């Protein structure tokens, strides 16, 4: 309860799913938490929920709700010490030939862009308190993904822009990590898994890819974030798997004609 | 000079630097080449100087442009096997404060979608062939660079969508790589170095980045090319590194406080 | 002070350097820790000083030492939930005709057999408390390293035999994950600076390698250690890196030709 | 056929499998190969088929026998440019408290040590011809394989040497690289197969791990090797994964507990 006591943290996309485990990982830390999300449902209720937790709504993709996020942070807590980018999507499964160019710069302008905006706005803050960025990339980002050109595309930028970013800060004393998880249970699951054709095999095999034989939880990758923001001081650039072990081994991915 | 006799190879970004090479080493290796570019002074020549390679004026960030490259690939020589992703620019060094979100998609449009975009408009005839993509990324895309925020992500995404197209199109039989250079000695190179207080100390620290000692050539990443199109029928996903060691080992990136 | 009370974990080498700050971390955890080193000079002081901790003189090459090291641990504590193998050396820089295969089997037997001989003689026992295991690799397996080739395969494969076992122990509940730090600040460190011609010079360049600018602490691999054990659920076969950045971006390693 | 004209090359285990496929690669590349091998049957009758390939008889276990095969190289072709460090073995499934130390042991002499030999022995003349070193070390060194802790271990021994001696003797001029083969139709691959209760299945099974849906082929290694030796100058350190994607992507590896 005070690995991360007197800190203030901003969790983007915190209102349900892995954000909401972020949210909630940092509140019992010690930490004030401001949630922002695009949607008032879940956020509005978390802030109710917890004390230390309040929420802000502010869309990622629109600079002009984030500065007012950033501007509001430290009008109400007076610093701002690690941000958590967190917010982002992934589209239902797209054959490559059925993407298309804007979709692929909407969705960069949510998983990419808005990470990005946010961490440049919230960087002098961060110089002053010596915090930390945390961005949510993915697993897919590194070992790829089928039915998802566009997504996985994304989050290997954000993977790479992780370890630039981490260069660029180290001389300020601003450490730049992320966390790429595997298939995590979340309303994102839940939601593509119930556009398929067997809702039921289909989680079925998401459970399986992984060694563990299960998904994750955002309680874990919360977890690793709270690992990241109050206990890695020798850690920037680096890449946290919350995977269950699914990059290991050979698997099903589809003699030697 | 038979490696890759009667296939058909289009090369963007080849009038000068890394294109150029892997323009030459394609045209060595028995192919009819396309020369991609969006200036006409050394694609042209290129033209006249080889039997064997034409020039196509195509900008890759104008889909229309892109549109006409392949429909006047098939019109003028009747199949279409491999499409090397070589343009591609890197800005001068940047902070991450002076750089901006619109800067930062327009070298999305250029590093990541116009690659993305012929892709999509070559595949159906790289199906017919057999055929497959090179895409040309960087190894800071893995490793991060100083000053290139926007450039590091934009090749993390490069790499990554390469695996991503590889999953989804090893069912049709074309395969999709990329090659990662480190520090090749071109054109864009001696620009950005003539563009720092002490370019020839520049151009010094960028040779002894590497155990080698040297910087690379573009008929090096050329080699590369040519082996990944003609002679790696196994390999899909991969990331070739070009890079004479850079990645190894400790150096110079700046007692335990 | 809770996070890993009421379990029982081993350290190899615990008696100075990453392995006394690793069992630092776990005491202040609230587990109880058996100390195990050949020597007894820093492992017996640290039993006076720690309570929860107690030291076994165990070398963890000679597979008895091992084994009465594993059957004192349960007789003593009743139950066993973390073997941590960070018992290895580094030798002075050997240039690769300077080495034998005689010093490589020796080295060998240390940095990676006495790591698999604990973990097989403790596996029964962590399978029934649902425990893990951490392995200190090492940067150096992962990136390479000047004049040690010896030390560089040994962490290569420990690194690699951690996703091994992670593969075959995930049915039984059983997490395998392993620490690569960079440079440590530890008597082996200072030990082998003062083997060279300029100790002051080479310890500014270990410090300089680093994006951080400084070397990492004991107690930072020791928080990343108890992360492993008692937060990180989802987490098995993973390489957690604590380097400071020093894999990151171009360096000093060594205009085209 | 004249890529490699007026080179030597030594290939240990060349006899059948991949190193055969590497045998036969080098020669039609325009090279004359000392083919290596502890058993006499295939690499004598590779020697009555090929002009251009001689087999000497060569465990590389045994110090003395691996002097001689360089000295014998030497002797009869009067320089050497390339050593392909291929013998090794793969045995069968094990679950790891199924192994032995001393088996360990036995395996980390053929697959780490022996490479280790030949390369010590032959570094002295390949860097008077400015030559180099291939590895053939393998995929699951990198992302771990099920009931093989040990083949496991020595093969993330392989790939990580071989990144440290790249790095020691890039001052020389001489590359180091490796080839990371997955699923390769060879006797090895049939053998173990033949020992599973389904072997078919196995077979089937081992076919549709790659994204490719088939297993690689000897002269699919082959053709990586001679690029790497021929025509690879700026690579050194890398490893070249010659996997048919399977790497890539989620499979089958065993909603959140
Ligand atoms: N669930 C997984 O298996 C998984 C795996 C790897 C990575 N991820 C990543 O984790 C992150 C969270 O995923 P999740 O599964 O919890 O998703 P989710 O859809 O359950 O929750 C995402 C939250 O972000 C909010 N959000 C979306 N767009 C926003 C915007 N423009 N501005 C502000 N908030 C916005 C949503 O309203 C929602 O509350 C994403 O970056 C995702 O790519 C998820
Ligand atoms: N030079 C290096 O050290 C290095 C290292 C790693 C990666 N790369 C990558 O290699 C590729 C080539 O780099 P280079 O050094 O040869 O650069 P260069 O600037 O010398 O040559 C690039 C070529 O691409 C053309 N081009 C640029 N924008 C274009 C567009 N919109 N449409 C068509 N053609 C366009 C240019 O006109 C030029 O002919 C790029 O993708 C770059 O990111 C270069
Ligand atoms: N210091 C670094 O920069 C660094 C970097 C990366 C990895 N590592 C790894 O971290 C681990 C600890 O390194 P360190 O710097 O603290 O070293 P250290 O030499 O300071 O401490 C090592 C401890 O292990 C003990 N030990 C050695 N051989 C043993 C044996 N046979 N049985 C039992 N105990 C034995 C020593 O007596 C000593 O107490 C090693 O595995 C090392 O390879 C260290
Ligand atoms: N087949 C695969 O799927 C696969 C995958 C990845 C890596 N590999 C690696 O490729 C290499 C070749 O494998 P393969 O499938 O062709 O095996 P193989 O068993 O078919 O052939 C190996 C050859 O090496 C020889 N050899 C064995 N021990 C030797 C020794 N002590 N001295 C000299 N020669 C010796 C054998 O006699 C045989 O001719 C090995 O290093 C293996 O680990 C194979
Ligand atoms: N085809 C398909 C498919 C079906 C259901 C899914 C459910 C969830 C996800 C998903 O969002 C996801 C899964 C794994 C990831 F690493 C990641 O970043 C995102 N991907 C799916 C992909
Ligand atoms: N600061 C700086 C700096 C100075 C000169 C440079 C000259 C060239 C490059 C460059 O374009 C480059 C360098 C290495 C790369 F891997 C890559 O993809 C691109 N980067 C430089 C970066
Ligand atoms: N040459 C040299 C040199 C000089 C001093 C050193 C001091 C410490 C170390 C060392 O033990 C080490 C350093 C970094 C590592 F990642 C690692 O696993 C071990 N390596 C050194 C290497
Ligand atoms: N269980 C099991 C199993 C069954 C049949 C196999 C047949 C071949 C191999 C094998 O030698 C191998 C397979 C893949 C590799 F990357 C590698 O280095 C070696 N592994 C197998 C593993
Ligand atoms: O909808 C799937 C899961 O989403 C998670 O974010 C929630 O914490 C769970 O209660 C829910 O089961
Ligand atoms: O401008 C730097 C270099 O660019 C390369 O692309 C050219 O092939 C070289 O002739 C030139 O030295
Ligand atoms: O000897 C170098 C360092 O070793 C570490 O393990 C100790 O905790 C430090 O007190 C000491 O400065
Ligand atoms: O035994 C499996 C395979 O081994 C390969 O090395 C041979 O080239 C093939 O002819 C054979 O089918
Ligand atoms: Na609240
Ligand atoms: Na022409
Ligand atoms: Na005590
Ligand atoms: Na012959």
């Amino acid at each position: 309860g005070t690995r991360y006591a007197g800190k203030v943290v901003v969790v983007t996309g915190g209102g349900r799913g892995i954000g909401a485990g972020i949210v909630r990982a940092f509140v019992n830390s010690g930490a004030r938490v401001v949630i922002c999300d695009k949607d008032e449902s879940g956020g509005r209720a978390l802030e109710q929920e917890l004390p230390g937790a309040v929420f802000i709504l502010c869309d990622v993709t629109q600079e002009d709700d984030v500065k007012t996020l950033v501007s509001e942070t430290i009008r109400r807590f007076g610093r701002l010490d690690c941000v958590v980018n967190n917010a982002g999507h992934h589209p239902p499964p797209q054959r490559p030939e059925e993407t298309s160019a804007q979709g692929f710069r909407q969705l960069l302008e949510l998983n990419l862009l808005g990470t990005y905006t946010l961490t440049k706005l919230a960087l002098p803050y961060l110089r002053k308190s010596q915090g930390n960025v945390i961005n949510i990339s993915s697993l897919v980002g590194a070992i790829g993904q089928a039915q998802a050109v566009p997504y996985v595309a994304t989050k290997g930028a954000v993977t790479a822009m992780t370890k630039a970013l981490a260069l660029d800060e180290s001389p300020y004393g601003v450490r730049v990590n992320c966390i790429s998880p595997g298939n995590i249970w979340t309303p994102l699951w839940e939601e593509l898994a119930a556009l398929m054709p067997d809702p039921r095999a289909t989680i079925r095999e998401g459970m399986l890819a992984q060694p563990l034989g299960r998904m994750g939880q955002p309680a874990e990758v919360g977890a690793a974030a709270v690992f990241l923001a109050s206990e890695a001081n020798f850690c920037t650039g680096i890449e946290l798997l919350v995977t269950g072990g699914a990059e290991l081994g050979y698997g099903c991915k589809a003699p030697d004609i």
